[PDB]
């Protein structure tokens, strides 16, 4: 069954190795690939060794990576691997390209994932020199079918002035048709088109991307998975934090200030915000929608138990068994899936316009509940900002999820001041640990505090914690947002000194 | 003439103080007022004189107070002297209110002002026992035509218990015609409805505000003015920035990344504005159009020379001497303004959709980029956030504005790290001050600070700033976004105890 049915295209195919050598030293490089999903591989390894080949005889060759999101050993592994990426943005999880970037051998900024299309169109990255994207079969029109994810693909076919697509074989063909590209100024110059969604099921656009074919320089037959971890069972931990939340939705059920059945869900990446979906799979809310950035295998369980009828998003974020699962199942998931281009599935426009409910994971937040989503200590990145900030500020309700405790108890999850700032106050209303839930909304700073520290504190440091927002109380320069600035990063200096946050 | 064409409602005409009587002890009160434009004047003062009085009896008396933005010296300057607010939200500038807040004597929350409405509606501040609006006119069908604001009025209407209107004479009658209030779901219960404005001159509504005559307990005819500030005549510090910003504007064009007519500006509340809107008056660009939150001295002007086309806001920001001049020209300038609801001035959607260029004040910024609009050491209010989050988030170009020190140069606006975040380096691209501009545009956070450091910082503070940078990328727990804690906070802290922060050389410093 060709995968490439348009004739003329297949005398551009040839091997990975060939291809590579269309990308030189200095490109800016645009591929597909949103959190392990539907990056390019073989062509990335080709290039990858012959990087290092290069680096060797003393020649400088290192691109600039634009992706979705964050993509998967193939890519981000190999090429960190080979030193040969100067830049890189907007997401990253590979622990190799991380390696990278905290030791300052790539630069790595995290954009709004919603906004990385409209600043690629801009410039904001250079000129586009390659494209390069996977695709499950090219249609007969010359149609680009995405994989298991769509991401930035689309802005990227259009600004890229060559492009090179990979046909993975191991990609299940019936992902031709689960796909929304919309054919209007979502990204590109001012005045941008109104998108005309109202509901989350709704689609507007085709199964394709589109591109002139003369553009195509190369095309690559391949034939490798997609890799992605698994994720945590849900321990007792996790488990506590979705039974508070789910409580929390009831009792806002009960008082009318939600529907029965909830509105449009946004789950973010993460174990904490999966072992939620896993909650909901046997709730008490019905008719579930939803209308997020990824689909990990607790949103996947939904669709299964009935729970959730559709779910919107841009990307996959599956175990090598979910995968596995839903690529044996294809027949039952596909009509109940629609994949958008990452710029409309965090469009903040939309998203405040459907009312979504976002359920984010976190490194930490301070009794204040300023939330850091990056950076531990404040200066070693994670993964990154991701498309947090696009829902958390659009949303309905912003809600924040965390075990109280990370690193055995070494470290808490509530601090004074966070390290790094991601998600101001004004972003996050909803607060979950193991220990409780703490519902902001209406208060003050010093009100955040007080719910914050006794909501949700682990045991263990809050008594540290009122002894800090007492003592600012009596002693901070100014009273509305008490601070005592010689000990507000201290717990995490503590951490860095001793190895934990708990004094002697 | 009578501003009131409605027969009925004009039985509910009382006195100040007899309204203000309907407010009581623990009421959630909504009211107009946006940017010293458009509060409640005689209402307030009444009520503060009755709350004095319980209080010196030693019975309580207190309200939630709930705004467009900042109000005046009438509300929330009177009321702050009776201590007679507990919650105070979303904006202020009142000195007297401040005081309240920064003393924990008034909670406070500044929340995003395009967010402000539906947060109401979804219940965040509690039962709206109150609306207090200030009225034009009142038409022949019992409609609320606003005075030189809209704010979050609409809204309040809709949920009070009961309605108080202050009918102001002082305010001109051509103001009837210049609002644009919609009937459509903006902030109210999901699914929303799409505002369809795809252009910054389109209107979607009508002239009036909304209510169930039932619903007004009260009118009071009152004759007293807004009360904003003095003009903030750009110093040399102020017009250094405008000419780096409007270098940039140009060189933009020539490089086709902007138009010539530029794309829709908002301007941000402050001084630096002034000097910027002054720039873009003498400046190159023409057929310019204005889609902020205010309208300030300088785009009434450009508006009179035609070189703005058109601005749309949600308030006015004027001078005294800018707030008559608009009063003998209302004929003329009720042509080339349009006043929405702030949740719709402040919608995330348009602005992203018209491609806004967002241009805002700041306390500070740390070396990478993160951007402080509210809180002095990272405790202390000074206004709020605004709606510069709405704008710096959602704009096709986000640029703050600053002079590069603070208070007689004894502050350093370029800081190790920000006491307190309001925009993370994702909203901000441009920054601007007397010395400099730094394009931050692709920029990783360490590329972000040798930009901030070199172009933007005090040559004063920056052999500090270098040394920090420096001894941080050696020293970090991780060299992503570089810091020693340690020392991070350490030049606020230095200010709260000397009154600076420049060492002294009494004691060992790195960059020494
Ligand atoms: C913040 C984030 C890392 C949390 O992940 P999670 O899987 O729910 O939480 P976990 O408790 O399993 O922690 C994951 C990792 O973070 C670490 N971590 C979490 N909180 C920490 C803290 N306070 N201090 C230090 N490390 C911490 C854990 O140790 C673990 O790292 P390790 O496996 O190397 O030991 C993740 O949600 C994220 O990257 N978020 C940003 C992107 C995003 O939210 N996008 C939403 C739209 S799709
Ligand atoms: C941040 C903000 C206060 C700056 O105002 P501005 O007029 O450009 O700037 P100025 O340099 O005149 O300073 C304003 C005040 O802040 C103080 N200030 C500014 N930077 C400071 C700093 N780094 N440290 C301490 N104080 C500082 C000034 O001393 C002055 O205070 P003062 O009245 O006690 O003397 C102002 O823009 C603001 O409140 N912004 C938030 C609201 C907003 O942006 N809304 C969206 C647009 S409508
Ligand atoms: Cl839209
Ligand atoms: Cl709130
Ligand atoms: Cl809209
Ligand atoms: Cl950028």
């Amino acid at each position: 069954t060709e995968r490439i049915r348009n004739v003329a295209l297949r005398s551009k195919v040839c091997p990975a190795e060939t291809a590579s050598e269309l990308i030189k030293h200095g490109d800016v490089v645009g591929t597909s690939g949103f959190t392990g999903a539907g990056y390019p591989k073989e062509v990335p390894k080709a290039l990858a060794q012959r990087m290092e080949a290069a680096h060797d005889r003393g020649e400088k060759y290192q691109i600039s990576l634009i992706t979705g999101a964050s993509t998967g050993p193939q890519l981000d592994g190999e090429l960190a691997k080979a030193n040969g990426v100067y830049f890189r943005s907007p997401f990253n999880t590979d622990a190799t390209m991380r390696n990278r970037i905290n030791a300052g051998e790539t630069e790595y900024f995290d954009n709004h994932l919603g906004q990385v299309a409209g600043r690629a169109v801009q410039g904001n990255y250079g000129k586009f020199n390659i494209a390069l994207v996977e695709a499950t079969a090219i249609t007969e029109d010359g149609g680009i079918v995405p994989t298991s994810s769509v991401g930035n693909s689309q802005t990227f076919l259009n600004l890229a002035e060559k492009v090179i697509i990979e046909v993975n074989e191991w990609q299940n063909p019936m992902l031709e048709g689960i796909h929304d590209i919309w054919d209007g100024n979502v990204s590109g110059v001012p005045t941008r088109d109104i998108v005309p969604i109202v509901r989350a099921d709704q689609r507007v656009g085709g199964p394709v991307l589109r591109v002139n074919p003369d553009k195509i320089a190369a095309i690559v037959r391949t034939n490798d998975r997609d890799r992605n971890a698994p994720f945590a069972a849900p321990d007792e931990t996790a488990k506590a934090i979705a039974g508070y939340l789910l409580d929390f939705f009831g009792h806002e059920v009960k008082q009318n200030r939600l529907p029965p059945s909830l509105l449009p869900l946004q789950s973010g990446v993460g174990n904490v915000a999966n072992a939620v979906l896993e909650g909901l799979k046997e709730g008490p809310f019905e008719n579930l929608v939803g209308y997020s950035e990824v689909i990990q295998d607790g949103m996947l369980a939904m669709l299964d138990s009935g729970r959730m009828r559709i779910a919107s998003a841009s990307s996959f974020s599956l175990s090598p068994e979910a995968a596995e699962e839903i690529n044996n199942r294809m027949d039952f998931f596909r009509s109940k899936i629609i994949l958008r281009q990452q710029d409309v599935s965090a469009s903040p426009g939309i998203i405040r316009r459907l009312g979504c409910i976002a359920m984010n994971g976190m490194i930490e937040a301070d009794i204040y509940g300023n939330v850091n989503s990056t950076r531990v200590m404040g200066s070693k990145m994670m993964n990154g900002i991701g498309g947090s900030g696009d829902f958390a500020r659009s949303s309905y309700l912003s809600i924040f999820l965390s075990p109280s405790t990370a690193k055995g108890g070494k470290i808490s999850a509530i601090v004074p001041m966070a390290a790094h700032v991601d998600h101001i106050m004004q972003d996050a209303q909803i607060f979950v640990t193991e220990q409780g839930l703490a519902d902001l909304r209406g208060l003050s700073p010093v009100q955040r505090a007080r719910e914050i520290i006794s909501k949700c504190a682990h045991p263990d440091y809050r008594p540290m914690l009122q002894d800090y927002f007492d003592r600012a109380l009596k002693n901070s320069f100014g009273k509305h947002t008490p601070h005592l600035l010689t000990e507000a990063l201290s717990w995490h200096q503590r951490f860095i000194d001793t190895g934990t946050m708990l004094p002697s």
